[PDB]
């Protein structure tokens, strides 16, 4: 099970995925990490784990089209069974979304988190799993995030493990776990 992760920043979600794989909680291997931001910290986490990295800068190409074609060609050299977006800030082309249909995931910082199968250009599509984070009087916005971030590091690797296992699929713009079509709110 080949996993390719796309990032734009820090890479803390990427790290949680790397760790879940290292402990075999995810029956898969992160084969490469792609960044559209030069020197994103996540590239460093990938290097530290001995994973190949590639950076593609928009200003380095003639157009969005040229960029998207190069990104797809490069990702494809790694034969991904799953392409996971973890903080990848670029608006995707319909062609990219179509090319990875059924194997493109995204984690959404929305208080709660949710991971979806991406079926549109803004990283949207059917919800697979989501959780809620409670707030309390006294909570600092940086207390909220930390809780949310902790939550993301927990559910993304879990959802990816379902995929790596053959248990999770996308059909009719819906998510199916163990052959059961999940409801709009994901697995409950």
């Amino acid at each position: 099970m080949n996993i390719v992760v796309l990032i734009s920043g820090n890479g803390s979600n990427l790290q949680a995925i790397i760790d879940a794989c290292k402990t075999n909680k995810i029956k898969g291997t992160v084969r490469a990490v792609f960044s559209n931001k030069a020197d994103a910290f996540g590239l460093e986490r990938a290097r530290q784990a001995g994973i190949a990295t590639h950076t593609l800068i928009a200003s380095a190409f003639d157009s969005r089209e040229a960029y998207d074609r190069a990104l797809i060609h490069e990702i494809d050299m790694y034969a991904p069974d799953v392409v996971v977006l973890a903080g990848f800030m670029r608006i995707l082309s319909p062609a990219f979304v179509s090319h990875y249909a059924g194997r493109l995931l995204n984690i959404h910082p929305s208080h709660g988190t949710s991971v979806h199968f991406v079926t549109d250009e803004l990283d949207g599509g059917p919800v697979i799993l989501q959780a809620k984070v409670p707030v309390f009087a006294g909570d600092s916005e940086d207390d909220i995030t930390a809780r949310v971030q902790t939550q993301e590091h927990a559910i993304y690797p879990l959802v990816i493990s379902w995929f790596a296992d053959g248990r999770l699929k996308m059909h009719e713009n819906a998510a199916w776990l163990d052959g059961q079509r999940l409801p709009p709110q994901g697995y409950a």
